Formats: structure tokens, sequence, C-alpha cells
């Protein structure tokens, strides 16, 4: 279709499948295996990207051009890598991925939304869609086109260090929150075939349903472990939301480190090819987790030749190496050259990769848009996070006895109030994991409003606010306080570091609540990724709020404390009496919760 140097794959007016086929038929083995390779920015250089025809880059947690980098610094970095990729023979653009799992959370100044467990507490799929939308804009602010989200794990045991990344122990709630997908990617058209990939264009991002499948079903919540459940329960609990994701055009699917009845997901042909591809008709690309193929073996990495064979024969399309690309490419090339992996498998992986890239407009808009940089941390997005934080809060107690005056909502005007606790003025703790680093961090790590800052922004000008992180009982009794707001809870974590068999909050936490509430009527705000042992905190407190990990916008907390809005959140998980009960889920036979799934007290706006 027209000039003498015409190349059909480069013609934006042509159908995606025709462009895919046209380009695939021109590629060498090296160019094909390159597409299948995703590398860390930390090992990327212009020569590495060209010489190995690399398909994809990522940032792992904390993998950033520098601390405090601006949106434009990110764009410049991503465009630098893209320029190298576009200078290859075929000029296939790379796709750049990142964990934007509660906003664009590796980036300084990005809006940080509540983590998924709190979003489950909202029962508000449209709010979740709007968070997807805003997160797409903040990702594209940084020049990035691909988010490793949503995590649609169904966490069945809160001892797991990633339980906060699950919207609920109830698969129906997780299913409902797959609205994140069309928020991130755009709505699919009226005619759409379930399982096809979709992204609307340059203001949206490719999504990723992860981690397939049963990541939240592991024994005793041990991260990356074995999920022991018959096929019926796998399909009834862990699988459903993947079909909702197919229906909404999720572009990619990431494979889990976990095993199912002793078989490593990253080696499971029956589930990855037989089920996801052949039965759900998924036509986007399947990506590994980070050194996920390595972890097929014990020790991990002890037979990388086998890792490559097993994973690629199982049906994985793109491998998150993410460092040893030379070894990955060499070993895979060897296997193809020896007939151990057929060309049909290579061509399928590359067809899927290219399909997503052409569908999302990456060949038309390979570079960043500098007018998008100002989307990062935009006040309108912060307003949305603030609404989400407030809606996520679950009020568990509001009065020690049925005849007490209800403590919440608290008055904005009082002569003197106390804000206390390790979590009252600590932005990093209120954001939790996957914020600036994977494990998260402590203190003022990004731009935001702590609980203390939000209190001061909310109260009448005549109200004196005193902060004391860990006051003793006498300080409180002597201070002339009208009431106290005390905030405590878990420290930031993710993955295996978060696995925890006792689920008791660190001290001083309870001891501060006791000292404060002992002296003055108190609202306790518990910051956690999951239910934790809570009877002792309840016994001391007039009121207590499960605030989960509400993110950067602390004013969401005070919005409900001071009665600007009423409490509406409902537990998205069972609150256990003891960890000896676990696992214990709604619908179980011996169900003896401290608070059942769906529990939540309400207030009315002042
Ligand atoms: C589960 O963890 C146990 C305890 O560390 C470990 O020995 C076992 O190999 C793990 N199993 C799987 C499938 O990952
Ligand atoms: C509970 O578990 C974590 C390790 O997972 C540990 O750091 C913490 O000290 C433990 N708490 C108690 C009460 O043993
Ligand atoms: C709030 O308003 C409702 C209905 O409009 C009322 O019936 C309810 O009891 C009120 N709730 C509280 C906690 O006062
Ligand atoms: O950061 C890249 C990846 O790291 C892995 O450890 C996690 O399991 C994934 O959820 C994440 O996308």
């Amino acid at each position: 279709h027209h000039a003498a140097d015409y190349v059909l794959y480069k013609d934006a007016t042509k159908p995606v499948e025709d462009r895919v086929a046209d380009l695939l038929g021109r590629m060498t083995l090296a160019e094909k295996i390159g597409q299948m390779t995703q590398i860390e920015r930390l090992v990327a250089t212009p020569d590495v990207l060209r010489d190995n025809f690399i398909g994809s880059l990522l940032s792992g947690g904390g993998s950033v051009p520098r601390k405090g980098a601006t949106a434009k610094e990110w764009q410049d970095m991503v465009d630098g890598f893209q320029k190298a990729c576009m200078s290859t023979r075929l000029g296939i653009p790379m796709i750049y991925g990142i964990d934007a799992v509660h906003g664009q959370n590796n980036v300084y100044g990005a809006t940080i939304f509540p983590h998924n467990v709190g979003l489950g507490a909202t029962r508000d799929p449209y709010l979740v869609k709007r968070i997807g939308e805003a997160t797409a804009l903040e990702v594209r602010a940084t020049g990035i086109q691909y988010a490793f989200a949503p995590c649609i794990a169904v966490c069945r045991d809160p001892r797991w260090g990633r339980c906060y990344e699950s919207y609920s122990e109830d698969r129906r709630i997780v299913q409902s929150m797959t609205e994140l997908i069309p928020g991130l990617q755009g709505d699919v058209p009226k005619d759409f075939t379930s399982g096809m990939p979709f992204v609307a264009g340059k203001n949206k991002v490719a999504a990723c349903a992860k981690h397939f499948v049963g990541d939240g079903g592991t024994v005793d919540g041990i991260n990356e472990n074995n999920t022991i459940i018959n096929r019926e329960g796998l399909m009834n609990i862990h699988m459903p939301a993947y079909k909702n994701a197919m229906d909404k055009g999720v572009s990619t699917v990431m494979i889990s480190y976990s095993s199912w009845n002793g078989v490593k997901m990253h080696a499971n042909q029956d589930l990855v090819t037989g089920y996801l591809k052949d039965t759900l008709k998924f036509k986007g690309f399947v990506i590994s987790d980070w050194e996920g193929i390595d972890r097929i073996t014990t020790p991990a990495g002890s037979d990388y030749s086998y890792s490559v064979k097993a994973s690629i024969l199982a049906g994985l399309d793109m491998i998150m190496v993410p460092n040893k690309y030379q070894q990955f490419i060499s070993i895979l090339t060897g296997h193809v050259n020896g007939g151990v992996i057929p060309m049909s498998r290579i061509d399928d992986a590359v067809t899927r990769i290219l399909r997503v890239k052409f569908t999302m407009g990456l060949f038309e808009n390979p570079y960043a848009d500098p007018a998008m940089a100002e989307q990062l941390g935009k006040q309108e997005h912060r307003d949305l996070a603030r609404e989400a934080a407030r809606k996520s809060l679950v009020l568990l107690k509001n009065g020690k006895t049925s005849t007490d005056a209800p403590l919440l909502p608290l008055p904005k005007k009082a002569p003197k109030i106390l804000v206390a606790g390790s979590h009252a003025d600590n932005l990093g703790y209120q954001c939790g994991g996957w914020t600036i680093e994977a494990q998260g961090d402590t203190g003022r790590t990004t731009v935001g409003t702590t609980i203390l800052e939000a209190v001061k922004a909310a109260v009448d000008p005549s109200t004196v606010v005193v902060f004391a992180e860990n006051p003793d009982a006498e300080f409180v009794k002597s201070g002339g306080f009208s009431y106290a707001i005390v905030a405590v809870g878990e420290h930031p974590y993710t993955e295996t570091k978060g696995d925890n068999l006792n689920l008791t909050i660190p001290e001083p936490g309870l001891s501060t609540v006791q000292a404060v509430c002992g002296g003055v009527r108190c609202a306790t705000v518990l910051i956690s990724g999951r239910p934790v042992v809570v009877q002792p905190l309840l016994a001391a407190s007039d009121a207590l709020v499960a605030a989960w990990l509400p993110g950067s916008e602390g004013q969401g907390v005070t919005d409900a404390l001071f009665g600007d809005f009423g409490f509406t959140g409902r537990l998205p998980r069972t609150w256990f009496k003891s960890v000896d009960q676990l696992p214990m889920n709604v619908g179980d036979a011996h169900y003896d919760p401290l608070f059942r799934l769906g529990y939540g007290l309400t207030t009315n706006a002042t």
C-alpha cells in the first residue's frame, strides 16, 4: 500500500494480525529470542539492547534512575533505551514494565493509593476502575507503558506476606475488582472477543493479571510455596477472576512462583497452555516472574538449561530474566538449534508479544510524551486516593459499652488533643510495601500527608494539637486532653519477609494504646496489611479503626474520624480470634471469627 520502500508491519492502517505475521516472517532466530527476553534497566545499555534485539525492560522494586528523580528523568531514561531498540534492523520498540500496584509507587511524588485489601473493603469496583485510570496517567507520566497489576490472588491465609495485595479471601470480591483492568487499559469495544489483549492507546498501559494461579492458596501462607487443593477448588477459588480478566482484555499474565499439588507453575504445561491459552483462549503474552524459571529447580538456578526448556515448553512467552540475559539467550538458542524446542513454540511466543505491542499502539508511539509529566502526583488523583482511603476504613468498635456516647465522630474544636503512636506521623508506614522500595520504608519517603498532618489540617484553629510518639500514662493524665488519636501497627513488608506466623504487631504499639487510652478517651487507628491479633487493642480502646495501608493521603483517615463522611467500609477478610485457627475462611465448617467477613460499624456524617 504505496511507496517503493513500503514495509507492511510499519503501516499503522493495517490490521494487527497482518502486521504481526508480516513482521514475524522477516525475523531471525536471534530477533525472535530477543523479543522473548526482558531485562532489568540495571543491566541495560544501548549496545546490549541492540546486539541482543531485546524485547522488554523493567524496573524491579526500587530500580530507579536516581533517588528523587522527576517524571522527566524517567521519560529521558526510558526514551534512551527505546532509541537503542528502535535502531535495530527491524526497529521493534521495547515495552517497559514496572510494579505500579497502588499508584506508580516506585516513583518519588507519585500518588500512592490504598493497597488492595483496603480497596476490597470499599466494595466499590467503579472507584477501583478510576484508580486504574489515574495510575495509567501517572505511569505514562514517567514514559512507562506496562504495569504488573492487578494482583488477583485470593489470599486464603493472612500469614502470607502478600495478603495485602489480595482484594479479599472471597473470590467474588476479587472478581468484582478486576475493573482495575479497563481502568489501566481502557474499556474494550462492544464486539470484543474474551482473551484478546487490549490497550486503548498512548494514554493507557498494558496490564498484567498476576500471579497465575493459586498464589494466595499456599500451605500456612508460605510465600512461593505449594498450594494443595483439588482441581475443583482451584477452579472455584483461585481461577475465577482470570476469566473476568480475559473478558476485559488483560494484555498479559504473569506466572506464579508457587506450585499446585507439587508442580511448579512455571513448568505447568497443562495449566499455562492447556487451560489459560487453549481453554480460556488467552491471546496476549505470558510472562515469568522474576527469576521464576530459576526457581523451578532446588536449589534455584542449579540447572538453568532445564529451567529454560521446562518454562518455554510449558507455554511461557516472555522471560523476566532479569540479569543473565546472555546465558538465557544462549541456552534458548541451543535448544532451538538442537530441536528440543520447536520453532512453532518460538513463533507462538513472539506472535503474542508482537500482538500486544501492535495492539497498544507501541509502534506508533514508542516514545514518551513530555506533556504527560505533570500527571505525576496531580491533586485530582490525590483527591481520588483520599476518597479511597476513607472508604477503605473499617470501624470495628465505637464505644466500650453499648451505653457510652459514641466517640466517633470526634469534634474538630476542642481545647487540646493528643496525636500519638509510631504510625501517627510516618508516611512510609502508612503506605506499606511497594512504596519507593519493594519492602517499603520508614519516614518521609515521598510526597504525602501523615495522620498527624491531616489532624492539623482538619481541626479548628483554636484546637491545640500535641504529638508524642510514645507518651507514658502520666503525660496523658496530666495533659488536659479532650481525646487522643493513636495510630500503631505493622511495619512495611512484601513477599517472604512479610510471611508471619504470629500476626502480633510490634511493640511499642499496644503499650502506647494502653497508656493513652488509660488516660483519655481514644480512637485507635490500626495500620496493617491484614488482620492481626486485636483483642488487647480492642479492650483498651473506646474506638478502633482498621485502616489497612491507606497510602499517601492521610486526610482520608481524618475525613471519617471528624465526621466529614460516615464510615462505610466492610471487612474483606475474616478477622480471626487466634492464629491457631488459621486458615479460616467464610463458608468454612468450623467458622469461629472474631469479626466475620462483611462486618463493619457505620457512622453518619456530622
Ligand atoms: C515450601 O517451603 C518449605 C519450607 O521451607 C520448603 O522446604 C519447600 O521446598 C517449599 N515448597 C515449595 C513447593 O516451594
Ligand atoms: C512474629 O513473626 C516475625 C517473623 O515472621 C518476628 O519478627 C516477630 O518478632 C514475631 N513476633 C512474636 C510475638 O514472636
Ligand atoms: C444514621 O442515619 C440513619 C438513617 O437515615 C439512622 O437510622 C441511623 O440509626 C443513624 N446511624 C447512627 C449511627 O446514628
Ligand atoms: O518486580 C518484579 C516482580 O518481582 C517479583 O518478586 C514479584 O513476585 C512480582 O509481583 C513483581 O512483579
